[PDB]
């Protein structure tokens, strides 16, 4: 079992960095991901043929939408890989295995519509799960793919460890529901500052992994400016599509989702960086100091959106 995936020189160096961009070649993302699982985990932890059949089925079940697509899945996994590599000692053999699978599967079968739109459209999935509607759906789909033949990449685990790792993945994926983020971060801030944040508490680990999942999901805000700028077009194109479907139901959508209100994009990004992104990576850096590069890049992009409002670009 001496088959070590290697990346060309620039990628091999650049991939270790939080701000790495996985590039425009779809055909290299599976190799990128496997390279990350091997360095991150062990060459031992998964059987290559099962892994490769698991990854390809996950790709086939991501859809052709402007932002919540197979590129995004691999990007989020990459940022999780970077967090783990810079915090080597804090995570168990199970967490490292589970979390990179979580990140790849976190937006499985996403059609480009918020939980909110499912509720007002009255989509069946919203009948089955009242809160975190898409996030329970994503997990449901992960589990479906796990139970295909030749796809049980966790087959070498006891009954116990298997249940722990699937409960890591479930909590991980639920935590990508941003409505949950606000409370999760309020509570972590209050634990860190009253000195009670304790990582042996399974209750406290769950919340901290929940924060990493938010950090990894937002991580287009932590890239270099030209990648941040260009991903914004993809993000807004999903939002505008949904506002279009909102209007189709007889509902004026919020200005974020109204494509007649493009003028207000950079101001909307300010709001988001101030109200979400900066607080997210602020709190995460207090809990996990080696993630500071995420806060630095996030402030830089906040500063680059201020320059777009002031006419200097
Ligand atoms: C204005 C804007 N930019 N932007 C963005 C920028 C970079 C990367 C990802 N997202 C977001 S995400 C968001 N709000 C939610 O997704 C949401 C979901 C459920 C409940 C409440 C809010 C708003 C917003
Ligand atoms: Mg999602
Ligand atoms: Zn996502």
């Amino acid at each position: 079992g001496l088959m070590q995936f290697t990346l060309p020189v620039r990628l091999c160096k650049e991939i270790e960095l939080f701000h790495f961009d996985i590039g425009p070649f779809e055909n290299m993302w599976p190799g990128i991901f496997v390279y990350m699982v091997h360095r991150s985990c062990g060459t031992s932890c998964f059987e290559l043929e099962k892994l490769c059949r698991f990854i390809m089925s996950v790709k086939k079940n991501y859809r052709r939408v402007p932002y919540h697509n197979w590129k995004h899945a691999v990007t989020v996994a990459h940022c999780m890989y970077a967090i783990l590599q810079n915090n080597h000692t804090l995570f168990t053999d199970l967490e490292r295995k589970g979390l990179l699978i979580a990140c790849l599967c976190h937006d499985l079968d996403h059609r480009g519509f918020s939980n909110s739109y499912l509720q007002k459209f009255d989509h069946p999935l919203a009948a089955l799960y009242s809160t975190s509607t898409m996030e329970q759906h994503h997990f449901s789909q992960t589990v479906s793919i796990l139970q295909l033949e030749g796809h049980n990449i966790f087959s070498t685990l006891s009954s116990s460890e298997y249940e722990q790792v699937l409960e890591i993945i479930r909590k991980a994926i639920i935590a990508t529901d941003l409505a949950l983020y606000f409370g999760n971060r309020k509570q972590l801030e209050e634990m860190y500052q009253t000195g009670s944040l304790n990582l042996n508490n399974q209750s406290h680990r769950d919340r901290v992994i929940g924060l990493m999942m938010t950090a990894c999901d937002l991580c287009s805000v932590t890239k270099l400016w030209p990648v941040t700028k260009l991903t914004a077009n993809d993000i807004y194109a999903e939002f505008w599509a949904e506002g279009d479907e909102m209007k189709k139901l007889g509902i004026q959508p919020i200005p974020m989702m109204d494509r007649d209100k493009k003028d207000e994009v950079p101001q909307g990004q300010l709001g988001f960086y101030n109200a979400v992104a900066i607080p997210c990576y602020t709190t995460l850096t207090q809990i996990l100091p080696p993630t500071e590069p995420l806060l630095k890049a996030c402030r830089d992009n906040l500063s680059q959106w201020e320059k777009v409002i002031r006419g200097e670009e």
